[PDB]
């Protein structure tokens, strides 16, 4: 059937804002996963997982009699889709079980691994999510094989439909770089927000870049992709050498033997894919990647044999039985065990990308250190494996169960514990009044609070107003935050804070993080008063102030809002139209289309625009909370045309006289163009809508202020 | 950005079951449109509409100084998308303002008409929906021009995103028949459920079939499409001649002057499209369809001139200024007024499809009768205009406001008013015990109540258990309803009914419609007891029994469930795969995917399959309400394969021994294959899920039993 996306392939897609409704969810409206998990007998689940590791099923026999290697790869790919640029991907939503991830070529035969876990999922039911179980299973694999993990946190709630993620523009799985939809340009520059080198890969091509088996060039792709997944050189070496201490690759015959990926397979396959016509299609005859490498002499036991082999041999370029490039140790004896035949042994083998850890000069120094000091290797790999598997879970307040590590890690963007009584309702009203008496304007108050709170993204649950990080590097210097204006507001608020805290008894105090939010609430209340409405904007205290020392400045960089349509801001010129970037930002903020619409219309008239731009400020009563943006936008007495200077800025002229009435951007005018957004704008632009507009604006402002308040979950 | 639909273009689309969530809706969850409408000053709206008619805007000037013709066309197209096959389309959801319909070529310049309405929509706000406004405006246009309408009902709630409708498979707007995606095969057979001859047309091509100007061949298409919109010959003739008593077509210059449709236009167009480079682009120079025809000597007044012209002249084939085929009266004087220039007059003109009303022999006889008896024409057009505009609104209980006609019409599928005391909870428990003591089985009671209730479709709000139409022709004879078994159950129920009604005092009685549903409920209670659960199924009395004379056998035919996955039934072999047909049926029933899943798993184990087919009956305790369907479907100890005799039936064998354990259809197996459905099946197939399954099954059973209960809304 032909669809709207076929007819108008470039129209903005709002359905990404309306995913994950209560319609698609099989659990009750009241189901609370954290409460279910808190009662799980986690020890009992782990003893079942342990037994599973060595209980081979004949429909996918276990290599070496042990599924450990398979399940470590399963959990590394569940986590390995993560991109720091947008926080999308990772293990936190269990998305490996849905399209497209369930059918990426890099995920071949992980369908088998997931199916092996159905009995345990079925036994424990809603008390352990698929998302948590994937990770836990990786942990238990490592434990069963003699590696002590750094810990585990539960709390990844299952999702029930595919996440909307940009994975690239290519129309061919694994397409080499340089095609009509190339993800590369310039001197091998990978486009943001991507974090893999080819469509359907986790990070890099195990043969080398675009198939070229040069370990030195492969190392450049590894470092770039890993950095785009928030991992540095030490973490990278530790993860790769750590993972490849276990198990094996599968390449026993030609890849043309392998049939359809799970989403294309016939109904009778019952959710599995990659059925192979090569000999038995499984076990000794398995074909997954097409490579056929077994790294260590004890693939089902933790050891330091990966680096002993890497450094102890010289390596020769060869081909697997499927024809893929790989490497074999020159002059070696047959010391590596066969996965099914106790009478056969094989020479050590390596991937091109393993050899990167020796042949890249910076990696070589880390790898030698780890080889010489295996205790350092084990500790780095444990900490890296934790980071890998938890990096998208958000603040530590979301971490559940008896195995959470006590050590606070910088990448967690830690927030200190609150150790004093909180302000009460009467205190909050006094603070709002003192903020308003200081001479701070509605515009300043709203803009500051918006800047602090709207760094949150629901993709990895980073950012938000908790921590008062807006006063720290780098946030205080971001152009979107208007650094000089910000410094003057913060100074005035910190004086209000000092005075209030100096007057208290009993240890009560207010954090700057809470006062920034509260002040923004006072602004919104005043703006409502300016329009004739008496409202109380809700406020929940309990945020704490983080220090510069607890703030990783480099990792914070990815939260910089280079496009923020809610402030009519675009840092530079991008290939993606500004309206698409607005809907992307709404998605990260967890906003529906109605919420996006209300919030944008309000922020325009409150004076939230960066630079005090007049674009979209369609009101003669700025700093009053009215529906004027929608009324004026929708007025057919105004005609709009792009300016000669800039086709992305529009002038709105009286249709009869020609007199200039307004100017707007694409972000402003999309609400009068897109047929679904225009239908929302019409609701708020109606004559009966001012009370509804105030209420819905206060609700969505409070939602935004609370996005990171997992302490109140 | 490449999406799952790009990778796997034939995968089943579940997002149709989760459209219209509370996420996309700008109204609060408690908003009740009928309550808002009931308070509207309808009189005031109509006065404003009357004023609008002659208040010409310079950006789309009114032909003849009166917009009535434009708004009549606007209302007729709002209604004219309706298909009796599935009940989808029509005016009832206001979908003309959304994609794709807002941009269909047949809707060209109706974006102007809708924008002319924005000031009235704005003024009255949520109290009148766009959906109602579009039809009311049509009505007012008719009244302003001298035509007395039969009535008007409000209550069409606005919707907030595009409806999921199959409009055809063609990839080119207006493609002529016989292309790679042809909607025609055989001897001009249009594929169901379509009701238009080309992609982007309302019904037929005004030049003639595929552009060939033959009025007698055009009449065949007119009769087929209009029948597929629930209109017969008399209604058809009355609507076409009635509509074309007013206004004009627009074809002043070549169509190459006209630019992009609304969904393709630049953001500065602010929701409008078809901007024209021909002269002033509007008014006297307007180009809409390309035809240039004005039918009557008084285009802004009701008259009998359509038929006087049609019969009074002989017609000659000519071309408009855009090159389109149309007809001109031989030897006539210049009697038809110009829309803008008082000094020009034109000869009478007609479309090919107008001439069909004279040159088709059955239409000719109706047209002559209307010509000779103008009162009869007036009454039939008033009735047909009401039907056109209300055919998708459902039962009379949904009709709101002071203009609703008192006359009950057959196409409304009328149900008599209840005129007696209803049964109470004590009576319901007595009746259920009598039903269970009769010897009727769980399978019989469930299957009958399912058959009665599952005729409902939310697309046009036809069908459901109200009316006890399952005892009448044609429902009693449908193969899916098992006529012999149905008759034996109805006989036993009607004996129970007679005995209970004979024992009452006052006028209390129970209808058969209620008893059918109540007996189904007793069967579900019994099945739950059979599984060891104590469950009371909710029941709401108040359904009444319709007569055969209130039940139009021909219009009931479209509700026949030729595919019903919930009974594992398929009447014949179809081009659409059975799982697609199940999701389509779930959509019509208003079910989400979790509801569809629970419902289907319960019906399988309760013995609801047509013919007592064993396909999908994955239980050894049939007639007990358990989650067996899910537990056995998801068991990896079974391997499935299509049978040699029939690739659409699958055998499930023990993986170790080869022994046959079950058989299933595509409808059964999709729940173990599609990755999102399998995730839902897993929830209900878990060890902790038996109580949840029972309770979610009762809820969705009750939902279905109440789909048509607008007497209780
Ligand atoms: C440059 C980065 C990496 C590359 C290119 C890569 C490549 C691969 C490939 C091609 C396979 C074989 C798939 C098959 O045929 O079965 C594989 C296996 C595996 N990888 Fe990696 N890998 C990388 C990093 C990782 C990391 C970070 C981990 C975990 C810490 C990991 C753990 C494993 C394990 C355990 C297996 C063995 C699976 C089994 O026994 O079935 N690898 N790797
Ligand atoms: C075979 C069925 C019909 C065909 C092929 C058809 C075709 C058309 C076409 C091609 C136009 C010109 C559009 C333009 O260029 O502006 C039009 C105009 C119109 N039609 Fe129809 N029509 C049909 C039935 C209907 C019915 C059932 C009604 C209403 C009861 C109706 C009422 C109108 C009116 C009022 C106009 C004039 C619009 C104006 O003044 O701007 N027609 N028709
Ligand atoms: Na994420
Ligand atoms: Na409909």
């Amino acid at each position: 059937g032909t669809s709207n996306r076929d007819w108008w392939p470039n129209q903005l897609d709002l359905s990404i804002l309306h995913r994950h409704s209560s319609l698609s969810d099989p659990m009750g409206k009241d189901f609370n996963y954290a409460q279910a998990f808190e009662k799980l007998d986690l020890a009992a689940v782990k003893r079942d997982l342990h037994a599973l590791m060595t209980t081979s099923q004949d429909w996918w026999p276990a290599d070496f009699g042990h599924y450990g290697g398979l399940f470590i790869r399963m959990a590394w790919h569940s986590a390995g889709t993560y991109r720091t640029a947008d926080g999308r991907g990772g293990a936190g939503e269990g998305q490996q079980r849905f399209a497209p991830l369930n059918s990426w070529p890099d995920n071949a035969n992980l369908d088998k691994a997931r199916r092996l876990l159905w009995p345990i999922k079925q036994k424990y039911g809603r008390a352990i999510s698929w998302a948590d179980l994937l990770i836990l299973t990786g942990n238990v694999a490592l434990e069963s094989m003699g590696f002590k993990t750094f810990g585990f946190a539960g709390g990844r709630a299952d999702t029930w439909e595919p996440e909307d993620v940009y994975w690239g523009s290519e129309k061919i799985w694994l397409e080499l770089s340089g095609g009509p939809n190339s993800r590369y340009s310039g001197d091998r520059q990978l486009e943001n927000p991507l974090a893999a080198v080819q469509m359907g890969l986790i990070y890099v091509n195990p043969e080398g870049p675009d198939g070229n088996p040069d370990p030195v060039a492969a190392a450049r792709d590894i470092r770039d992709t890993f950095a785009r997944m928030a991992m540095n050189d030490e973490e990278t070496v530790a993860l790769i050498a750590g993972g490849h201490t276990f198990g094996k690759t599968h390449g026993a015959g030609p890849a043309s033997n392998v049939g359809a990926e799970p989403e294309a397979a016939g109904i009778e396959a019952q959710g599995l894919g990659w059925k192979s016509a090569y000999r038995t299609g499984k076990g000794a005859d398995a074909i997954t990647s097409g490579l056929e490498v077994t790294w260590t002499t004890t693939p089902t036991q933790w050891s330091h044999n990966f680096f002993e082999n890497l450094f102890g041999y010289e390596w020769e370029l060869t081909k697997s039985p499927a024809g893929a490039h790989q490497w074999v140790a020159k002059g070696a004896d047959a010391v590596i065990p066969d996965a099914f035949d106790p009478s056969k042994k094989h020479r050590p083998t390596m991937l091109t990308t393993d050899l990167s850890l020796r042949f890249d000069p910076a990696y070589e120094k880390i790898s030698r250190r780890f080889h010489e000091n295996p205790e350092q290797f084990a500790d780095a790999f444990a900490r890296a494996w934790f980071k890998l598997t938890h990096r998208d879970m958000g603040p530590r307040a979301r971490y559940l169960g008896p195995e959470v590590p006590a050590e606070v890690l910088l990448w967690q963007d830690p927030i200190p514990a609150v150790d004093h009584p909180l302000i009460d309702a009467a205190d909050a009203a006094e603070l709002k009044a003192k903020v308003l008496a200081s001479g701070l304007t509605v515009s300043q108050l709203v803009s500051t609070a918006w800047a602090a709170a709207s760094t949150f993204r629901g993709s990895d649950k980073r950012g938000g107003a908790n921590g008062a990080r807006i006063r720290l590097a780098p946030q205080k210097d971001w152009e979107a935050n208007q650094p000089e204006q910000l410094a003057a507001v913060l100074e005035t608020l910190e004086a209000i804070r000092t005075a209030f805290n100096g007057a208290q008894r009993g240890g009560k105090q207010v954090s700057l993080a809470d006062l920034i939010v509260l002040a923004g609430c006072a602004g919104v209340e005043q703006a409502a008063k300016n329009a004739g409405h008496a409202v109380t904007v809700p406020f929940a205290p309990g945020r704490a102030d983080a220090s510069q020392e607890q703030t990783d400045v480099e990792s914070m960089a990815v939260l910089e809002p280079v496009a923020d349509g809610f402030r009519n801001y675009l840092k530079g010129k991008y290939r993606v139209p500004a309206e698409v970037l607005l809907v992307d930002k709404a998605q990260l903020l967890t906003l529906s289309a109605p919420e996006m619409t209300v919030l944008l219309g309000g922020l325009r008239v409150l004076g939230a625009n960066v630079g005090q731009s007049r674009h979209g400020v369609f009101t003669a009563r700025e700093q009053a909370l009215t529906n004027d943006f929608f009324v004026n936008l929708l007025d057919m007495g105004t005609e709009w045309k792009p300016t000669a200077a800039d086709a992305d800025v529009f002038e709105g002229r009286d249709r009869a006289t020609g007199e200039l009435k307004w100017t707007g951007t694409r972000v402003d005018l999309v609400f009068g163009s897109h047929s679904q957004l225009r239908a929302l704008a019409e609701v708020y632009g109606s004559a009966d809508a001012q009370e509804k507009f105030v209420r819905d604006f206060v609700a969505v402002w409070n939602k935004v202020m609370n996005l990171d308040r997992f302490d109140l979950a």
